[PDB]
């Protein structure tokens, strides 16, 4: 579903994991973690991922920021390529849509500081996904990272 959108400086800055998004992409990807630097306005970074035909593999990525959109380039697979507005941005997450070749339609992610987002945070979430019309309900999120035993 597209949603109806409602940036200040280093706000990407760190280590988020991209641990929920919609469709869903974690049967054909696993463990996302991003490492962001800033360069001005912009971005620069290493996303490290598990791909069933590649391991565990990383990416170099430029994020080119212009006012509320950003266009997220990646060294060796361009299915991820493409402009990326922001929908929601926090301490703990942030949350972007863009429609790149691997999602043509839409493909809303949302990136944590915890590897493991606890429902302090994912309340938040939940709100700021039906400030912009979406719903937390119709995400799928990673299954493969342990996030509670058994
Ligand atoms: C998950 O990602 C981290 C890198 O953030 C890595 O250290 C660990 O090996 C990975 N785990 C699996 C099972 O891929
Ligand atoms: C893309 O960039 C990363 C990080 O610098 C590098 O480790 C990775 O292997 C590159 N991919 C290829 C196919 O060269
Ligand atoms: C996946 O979802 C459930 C709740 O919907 C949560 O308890 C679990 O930790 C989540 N996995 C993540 C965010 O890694």
């Amino acid at each position: 579903k597209e949603p109806c959108p409602p940036l200040t400086p280093r706000a990407l800055v760190g280590k988020w994991y991209l641990r929920t998004t919609s469709p869903d992409i974690f049967k054909q990807v696993s463990n996302i973690t991003e490492f962001y630097s800033a360069h001005g306005n912009d971005y620069y970074g290493t996303v490290t991922d598990y791909s069933p035909e590649y391991g565990l593999e990383a990416h170099r990525v430029n994020l080119t920021v212009s006012g509320r959109t950003l266009k997220f380039y990646m060294n060796d697979t361009h299915e991820y390529d493409s402009k990326y507005e922001i929908l929601a941005v926090d301490k703990d997450y942030f949350i972007f849509y863009g429609h790149p070749p691997a999602a043509p339609s839409g493909l809303a992610l949302i990136h944590y500081r915890q590897s493991c987002p606890k429902e302090d945070v994912i309340k938040r979430v939940k709100k700021a996904l039906k400030n912009v019309c979406l719903d937390y309900k119709y995400f799928g999120n990673d299954t493969s990272v342990p996030c509670h035993y058994v």
